[PDB]
């Protein structure tokens, strides 16, 4: 299930750099034999040291299994001193990018994407994954599509409370994306930081927040919740309305949105 | 994610039945628009009276997960009263066929496809999904490609003793298939063989068993194991040598045990 190769040169011309990590990089790649572009992840083996099977357990069962909101790996090659995780290349672009491209933006379209991101987080989390890294640089476009769907690219004010703990954590970090998507700026935001979010104080200010609905609202309440314990899981949230209902707004928060967004990030 | 349809037959055209269960059908069926076969599983919805939900949640998640080993979940289609389940089209056959068709098969090949079940059997019991029916009957070929991978076809002797319970019991199964697989005969065979299998008594009789290597053996008593707390997970399973290391034998056993099936089944 790991392909072996005495130099993964001999496979692919790398090109680009796509992403840098604690201790590995990301980066675009032609397969010589095919042509094929690939996303390929390196990771030397000594910075898995110890838990090296633990990791190569999370790949050995996931190369089995597609998510429609999750990257695939396609392959894994193993060399003496690394692995590569060939990944499928998405070309539908960064999530804020998009957000600020469109002409109209809706709580509809920031609920589809936050459904989206709860489908693979559930799984990740039946699998016994916590990502632990979700946060919009994480999420990219599988096209150009109108229509694409949004997928998690990669592994490792986001971070949970408790942190400052289990799955919940995740759950935190998504309640924290809702509300950037609906807003166009973080909830938090140095030691006054610190401290929202250890008390989980944080408000929907107003003029930002007053047209949107009671419902996303609610939702992000639920999961933006101190107590873990009482704090929404992924199943509990894709139950919510706002997400499986019918109360996420129709209305054009594009403008205000997308301002945010570019003087805030 | 449901599509609808006032008349499931405006999309397909049906053919010959493929199988029957409990209150459900499996029909072979070309899509009209594309031409395109597939395998279509009809199901009344008054028979999922009250665990509805449940039911199209185990559905609602599954739909977006491919897993290599499990037949996948194309489509699924709701009329007033009933869901159609839209999958993939095998084409390489049942599993005993193929064994008996074969001119050469070893404990490799059969460590092989228990690898397989058993990387499918993980999956679906991190979703939380017991399958309780693992048998021959419900394992069919990809293709008839000679490196054909196995798949789960279907969801609802090979049934755990504590039955006669929690994810154990399919593990339980496994160890049966897995018996069946290297001897060609079931390890329990009417009082006396539910009398048997409450106990887990069978043995590795001579001759069929002489060829075998006691690594498969001791693979078969951990899954074929009484006690479900003792017993073999998945995870175990696939840990052991006969799965993971080089401890499965390459002699050809394809005489005996396709003898024992033919007269056996
Ligand atoms: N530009 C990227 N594209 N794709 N495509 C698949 C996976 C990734 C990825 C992962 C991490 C960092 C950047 C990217
Ligand atoms: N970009 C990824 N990075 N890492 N790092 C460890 C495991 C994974 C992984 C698995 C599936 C899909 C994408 C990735
Ligand atoms: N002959 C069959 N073929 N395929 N192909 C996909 C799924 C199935 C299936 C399921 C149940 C019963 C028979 C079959
Ligand atoms: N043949 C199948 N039958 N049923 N019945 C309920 C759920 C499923 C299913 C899901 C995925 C793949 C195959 C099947």
């Amino acid at each position: 299930w790991k392909k072996q190769a005495e130099d993964i040169k001999k496979i692919f011309e790398f090109k680009e750099t796509l992403g840098t990590g604690a201790f590995s990089e990301v980066v675009l790649a032609e397969e010589k034999a095919t042509g094929k572009l690939f996303a390929v992840k390196c990771i030397p083996k000594k910075a898995l040291k110890g838990k090296e099977s633990s990791i190569e357990n999370e790949i050995a069962v996931l190369r089995k299994i597609k998510h429609e909101n999750i990257v695939a790996l396609e392959d894994i090659y193993e060399s003496p001193n690394h692995l590569y995780l060939v990944m499928q290349l998405v070309s539908g672009g960064e999530l804020f990018d998009r957000i600020v491209e469109k002409g109209f933006y809706t709580e509809k379209d920031a609920s589809t994407l936050i459904r989206q991101v709860l489908d693979a987080v559930y799984y990740l989390h039946r699998m016994g994954i916590v990502h632990r890294d979700l946060k919009p640089e994480n999420l990219l476009y599988y096209s150009q599509d109108e229509e694409s769907k949004i997928m998690i690219s990669d592994f490792g004010g986001y971070v949970a409370p408790e942190v400052l703990y289990s799955k919940a954590v995740d759950c935190w970090s998504i309640g924290v994306i809702a509300y950037i998507l609906l807003c166009g700026y973080p909830p938090f935001y140095d030691s006054k930081l610190f401290e929202q979010i250890l008390k989980a104080e944080y408000e929907f200010d107003s003029p930002y927040w007053d047209d949107i609905s009671d419902s996303a609202k609610d939702f992000i309440r639920n999961l933006m919740e101190k107590d873990p314990n009482k704090r929404y899981t992924c199943e509990q949230a894709a139950r919510h309305p706002w997400i499986a209902g019918d109360t996420a707004l129709n209305k054009n928060i594009h403008e205000s949105v997308s301002a945010q967004i570019r003087k805030n990030f």
